């Protein structure tokens, strides 16, 4: 749980570099980075667990939050004040994988992926 790579593997794969997600988390003593590979380069979210902070992410973000990894959960809350105004990731490792329910202004947008 939160210990190794996750997802995606489209054949050998050629060049180009296109919307190549993949998760990979591996806590190591309050140091869990998450492999939020998305449509904003790979980009990682590093820090030391229950480590609050105002950290940019996509040169036009302001994800200010605090992930307080609780074993199998992912409580905290980051927002892009400037416009997204909320892009939490309320979530817990469903079971042999994760979703990531981006809690946004009232909605529960869950992305459905997993692990490899």
């Amino acid at each position: 749980a939160f210990d190794g790579t996750w997802k995606v593997d489209r054949n050998e794969n050629y060049s180009g570099a296109h919307d190549n997600l993949k998760l990979t988390i591996t806590q190591e003593g309050n140091k869990f980075t998450v492999k939020e590979s998305s449509n904003f380069r790979n980009i990682d979210v590093v820090f030391e667990l229950g480590v609050d902070f105002a950290y940019s992410l996509a040169d036009g973000t302001e994800l200010t939050g605090t992930w307080t990894m609780e074993g199998n959960k992912l409580v905290g809350k980051f927002k892009r004040v400037d416009n997204g105004k909320e892009l939490i990731a309320v979530r817990e490792i469903s079971g042999n994988e994760l979703i990531q329910t981006y809690t946004y202004e009232g909605v529960e947008a869950k992305r459905i992926f997993k692990k490899e």
